[PDB]
């Protein structure tokens, strides 16, 4: 089974008359009943509750400050707000992008969560020794980082259990960066993915995200995606527990040029990545920002109709 998902918020056109009624009509997209953003489908949760993050730092900034209640709180009125169905079967997507839960993945500017992390540290230990220092900085952030996503995600599961659930973007790979020009993801990573049993083995359904980008080749496009797939594939086949969907994130800008749409070319070869290496559908994801008005509205249509749903359809 194939099963590609509308994450697009058409929902913002409908005021315009424009139902997208085409997506599933006409391209054999799975869609939501009356388009709607949120539905049977899938459904999709924008930073959702409280997770601690550095915006000012919300709900102590980093997890191991963070309080664990009042998120889970909040995340359970979100989720009830957004998805009153007890019984929804869809695609549940948590969208938390605010720190990875493995310490030496917050990079470039993610940066911020280690330095905290160390600096509370040392201001409650100021004569441990440096090494001391780093090792309590690192486990004390996986610590509370992996609380926070592990019980969100089991709360969700235990409120939605018809659901099969995931978090966006997880498992990272990060080809295709300086530190990692090839489309192999980076080796270190592989192995931080292969311990994240208590995350992997908990999800119903693994997010990575494909997005391309406009400097790169179109093999380079090509390797980006087959390498992000492959290593949520064999993280879906790892897992002792289960066998987990694989469901790619995809969308159809550029994301280093965001308002450009992406090409036939790079539709056809990526797409066809997906389908090749064996991954149960993908989610098409679109930004609220960019369909907002009726002329928006319109100039996506257009391009459903010319690219994208011809694409998908095959």
């Amino acid at each position: 089974e194939f099963n590609v998902y509308w994450n697009v918020p058409t929902f913002m056109c409908h005021k315009y008359g424009l139902r997208f009624e085409e997506v599933s009509e006409k391209y054999g997209i799975l869609q939501n009943w009356m388009d709607k953003f949120r539905g049977e489908e899938i459904a999709i949760l924008y930073d959702p509750g409280m997770f601690p993050a550095l915006l000012v730092a919300r709900n102590g900034g980093v997890p191991q400050l963070g309080n664990l209640t009042k998120h889970l709180q909040v995340f359970r009125d979100h989720l009830i707000n957004q998805i009153p169905d007890k019984s929804f079967p869809g695609v549940g997507v948590i969208d938390f992008e605010s720190w990875r839960p493995i310490f030496r993945q917050n990079w470039a500017s993610l940066q911020p969560y280690k330095k905290l992390s160390v600096e509370v540290v040392r201001r409650e230990h100021p004569f441990w020794d440096d090494q001391r220092v780093e090792q309590e900085a690192k486990r004390r952030f996986e610590k509370y980082g992996q609380l926070f996503m592990e019980e969100t995600l089991k709360a969700a599961k235990r409120m939605r259990p018809a659901a099969n659930w995931g978090y966006y973007a997880y498992p990272y790979c990060y080809n295709l960066t300086p530190n990692q020009p090839s489309a192999q993801c980076e080796a270190t990573t592989m192995q931080e993915n292969d311990k994240m049993s208590w995350l992997f083995e908990s999800e119903d359904v693994l997010l990575p995200s494909v997005y391309l980008r406009w400097n790169l080749t179109s093999g380079e496009r090509v390797g980006l995606v087959g390498g992000r797939v492959k290593e949520a594939l064999r993280i879906a086949r790892q897992m002792t527990t289960s066998r987990k969907k694989v469901l790619p994130y995809y969308w159809y800008k550029y994301q280093d040029r965001r308002d450009t749409d992406l090409s036939r070319a790079d539709l056809e070869a990526t797409l066809r990545k997906i389908t090749d290496l064996g991954a149960d559908g993908f989610i098409i994801w679109g930004s609220s920002d960019d369909i907002n008005t009726k002329a928006k509205c319109l100039q996506f249509r257009e391009y459903l109709n010319n690219e994208l749903g011809p694409a998908v359809k095959r």
